[PDB]
């Protein structure tokens, strides 16, 4: 159980001129061509996603990628101001692949319903993770893993109102956001299937039931905060987009075709640091992205709940939270 430094590897292209690809190409290695798994037999081992360096190291690598590829014109701080060249550029994120150095292997924790906190009866080491997509966003987890058995409710204490619940959802529902072709070059729109939503919130209901018994699950819209975290909000082709979710948090929901609102916004809120990031206005033409919710992020309501209902609401913001979201089953030890 010891901390290393990590390496990455990738699939990056050197002729692509993709930031993540260039970023990667620069940083990180080619992906293991032929990588081994070996299951230790009849061996327990404790994992904890909520204390795990290799979270603070993917969030590192994240920042970098992104003061690479996503330059603000100008950046606002408490204790500084910072005008820049901010050139628009390509943008699609790519798998990453985490890596433990000579002396160290990396635990991978293969029960299928693994909470994240406690022992683990089935564990193999390998020399790097899955690759897994830094996808950066508030309230819906896209394009990552699904759980293999089940929905999986990941808390650090689910008692604990104010900590934030990971769900990893066993089905994806898809999702489509798109600025079109053009009058505002600001509006855009999501599409998403009522009938796959609400059968997603069904399951996940009934999973936090098991927690919350005699209790009634409702899900209900975000109480207030920045405009980050208060709608689902991504970076789709290298522009910010703000989606309504009202229409998706709700205890009544239409099995027809759902449509959100969304803007693309140039002001934003950091998550690397506080403080503002502002970008150029969007580029021309059709931006869409067509992504796998695959996960929640969900925060539960404080407080005597006089009518018997829990009440949680879609949240995020720390995109360490993204990240354990995929690392929750790896842990680095030193071999001896
Ligand atoms: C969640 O994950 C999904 C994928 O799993 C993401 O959706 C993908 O988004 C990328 C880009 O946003 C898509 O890739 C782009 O596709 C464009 C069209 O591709 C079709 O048409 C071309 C041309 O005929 C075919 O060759 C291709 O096979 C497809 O049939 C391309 O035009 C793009 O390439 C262009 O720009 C690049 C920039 O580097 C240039 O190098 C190229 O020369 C070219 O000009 C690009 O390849 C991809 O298709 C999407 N997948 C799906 C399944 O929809 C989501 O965006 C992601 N969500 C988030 C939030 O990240
Ligand atoms: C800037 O903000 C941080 C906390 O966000 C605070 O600790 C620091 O004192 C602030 N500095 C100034 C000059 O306001
Ligand atoms: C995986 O571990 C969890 C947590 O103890 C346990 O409830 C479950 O039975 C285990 N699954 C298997 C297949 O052993
Ligand atoms: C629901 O999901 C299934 C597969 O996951 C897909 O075939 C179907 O088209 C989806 N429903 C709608 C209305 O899009
Ligand atoms: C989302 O839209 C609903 C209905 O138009 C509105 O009441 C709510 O204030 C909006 N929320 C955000 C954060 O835009
Ligand atoms: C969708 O909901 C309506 C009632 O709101 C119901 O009549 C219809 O059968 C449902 N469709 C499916 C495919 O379940």
């Amino acid at each position: 159980e010891a901390k290393t430094t990590l390496f990455c590897a990738s699939d990056a292209k050197a002729y692509e001129k993709e930031c993540h690809n260039v970023w990667a190409t620069h940083a990180c290695v080619p992906t293991d061509p032929n990588p081994q798994e070996v299951v230790l037999e009849q061996v327990t081992e404790n994992f904890n996603m909520w204390k795990n360096d290799m979270v603070d190291q993917m969030q590192e690598d994240v920042i970098s990628i992104w003061d690479q590829c996503l330059k603000p014109c100008v950046k606002l701080t408490n204790t500084s101001t910072l005008t820049q060249a901010c050139p628009k550029v390509t943008f699609d994120p790519i798998p990453i692949h985490y890596c433990a150095p000579a002396g160290y292997a990396i635990l991978k924790c293969n029960n299928k319903t693994f909470n994240g906190k406690g022992p683990c009866n089935n564990v193999s080491t390998v020399q790097c993770t899955h690759g897994i997509k830094p996808v950066v966003s508030t309230q819906l987890l896209l394009n990552g893993s699904l759980a293999e058995e089940e929905i999986v409710i990941r808390s650090k204490n689910l008692r604990d109102n104010a900590k934030i619940i990971i769900v990893q959802l066993q089905k994806s529902v898809e999702i489509v956001c798109t600025r079109p072709n053009n009058g505002d070059i600001r509006q855009a729109y999501c599409q998403i299937s009522g009938r796959n939503w609400s059968e997603a919130v069904n399951q996940v209901k009934k999973k936090l039931k098991e927690h919350f018994p005699h209790k009634n699950i409702s899900f209900q819209s975000s109480s207030g905060g920045d405009l980050e975290i208060t709608t689902h909000s991504f970076n789709c082709g290298g522009e910010f987009f703000y989606c309504n979710t009202s229409g998706l948090f709700q205890d009544t929901i239409s099995n027809a075709t759902i449509m959100l609102p969304c803007r693309i916004k140039q002001i934003i809120n950091m998550w690397q640091e506080v403080g503002k990031a502002i970008y150029a206005p969007p580029i021309k033409g059709q931006i869409t992205c067509k992504s796998d919710i695959t996960g929640l992020l969900l925060l539960r309501d404080g407080g005597d709940t006089t009518d018997n209902t829990e009440i949680f609401r879609p949240s995020g913001g720390d995109m360490r939270d993204n990240w354990r979201s995929e690392l929750y089953k790896y842990k680095v030890v030193e071999i001896k």
